[PDB]
């Protein structure tokens, strides 16, 4: 059966055309899928029985299942999500004015950022469209579908879970298209963010395919530091990355002219005032908003968390040059908030097989 969660609107329409149906019936089913979080054709009461029959035979709505759920006292929900025989992470971060979902792009990552827990697993495989948009679908279903509760469960999506999104463009783009779609999650392009450590030619490609808000994982003020911290910089250095960012801003207006810059704060590595002065000079040619992120520790990482006084002085230096800078709040502090940790060791895979036999 075809998983309808693999298809954007164009493809949904083409599939329904092959079923002998008019294109607007695809729109109607999408609306059921995403506005109501319906995965059951019998529940789609305004579709005729004949179409329901076709769909039950040749199609399905199969979203990844939750295998673990952690609920923070601050409202954050962290899910381990089953994708085949593997696990990825999806995180729901509520606020009064907002609700952000952090979504994974790959099982593991091949980029080897030393401060990232997902790096130490390595790269396993790319997620399919259904496995990416399906995280939004599952989260929406659990939190409460928009037309069920009368409130949009998710106002904001960030591709900031496990994996490098620019290395899964084939699947990440259609998934984001569904997020943007009126018949999908109806999100504004300003409210869908793709974060990247800087796969430069893939970023040039992204710009030709879709217009979404861009965030860059910079984490260093110069090349010698960034080579160490984020090793893809050895392939495409800061200047190459920043030039690509400028080219993207020419094609896209989701950022409203200003790229989001992510900067993780690693104790006595990239968090000094001397690093802040260098960063300020580095970014003089690129319009931006700077997010300083306290590093989230995990066992065996060769870094420490920067103290809040060191982070605050770093921020003051940046603000003295007139940069819009924001120190991000730690969310879900009472739970396993470090990216990649809840979908931990891949060796537990065999143990899961054995577990299911006893069930
Ligand atoms: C997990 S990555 C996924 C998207 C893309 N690969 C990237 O690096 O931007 C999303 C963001 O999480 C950050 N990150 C990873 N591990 C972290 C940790 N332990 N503490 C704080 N931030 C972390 C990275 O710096 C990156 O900006
Ligand atoms: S920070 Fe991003 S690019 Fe680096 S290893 Fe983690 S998921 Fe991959």
């Amino acid at each position: 059966k075809i998983n309808l969660l693999d298809l954007n609107r164009q493809q949904m329409r083409e599939f329904f055309k092959d079923l002998g149906e008019k294109p607007f019936r695809a729109d109607q089913v999408m609306k059921w899928m995403y506005h109501y979080c319906c995965d059951n054709f019998d529940e789609m009461t305004d579709i005729n029985k004949v179409l329901r029959g076709k769909l039950k035979e040749v199609a399905e709505i199969r979203a990844p299942e939750v295998v673990e759920e952690q609920r923070s006292s601050d409202g954050t929900i962290k899910w381990a999500i089953a994708v085949g025989d593997q696990r990825v992470e999806t995180v729901y971060i509520p606020e009064d004015d907002r609700a952000t979902l952090c979504v994974s792009s790959q099982v593991g990552c091949a980029l080897e950022c030393k401060f990232c827990s997902t790096a130490q697993q390595g790269f396993n495989r790319n997620l399919r469209v259904s496995e990416i948009i399906g995280q939004v679908w599952r989260a929406a279903k659990i939190v409460g579908a928009a037309k069920v509760t009368g409130q949009r469960p998710i106002t904001n999506v960030v591709m900031m879970g496990m994996g490098e999104p620019l290395l899964n463009l084939n699947n990440v783009v259609p998934a984001m298209e569904i997020m943007l779609d009126d018949f999908g999650f109806g999100l504004s392009k300003r409210r869908v963010t793709l974060s990247t450590s800087g796969v430069v030619p893939a970023l040039d490609k992204l710009g030709d395919m879709i217009d979404v808000a861009l965030a860059i994982s910079l984490h260093a003020p110069n090349d010698e530091i960034r080579d160490e911290i984020v090793p893809i910089n050895k392939k495409y250095n800061i200047e190459t990355f920043l030039a690509a960012v400028r080219r993207y801003l020419e094609k896209s207006n989701a950022n409203q002219g200003r790229v989001t810059i992510e900067y993780v704060m690693l104790d006595h590595v990239n968090d000094g005032t001397e690093h802040a002065h260098q960063l300020a000079e580095l970014l003089k040619d690129t319009p931006c908003k700077i997010n300083l992120i306290p590093w989230n520790p995990f066992p065996g990482a060769p870094y420490g968390r920067s103290s809040n006084s060191r982070i605050d002085r770093f921020s003051k230096v940046l603000m003295s040059y007139g940069f819009t800078t924001i120190v991000r709040k730690t969310r879900g502090d009472d739970i396993d908030a470090a990216c990649g940790q809840l979908a931990g060791d891949v060796i537990d895979r065999t143990k899961r097989t054995l577990r299911k036999r006893m069930q």
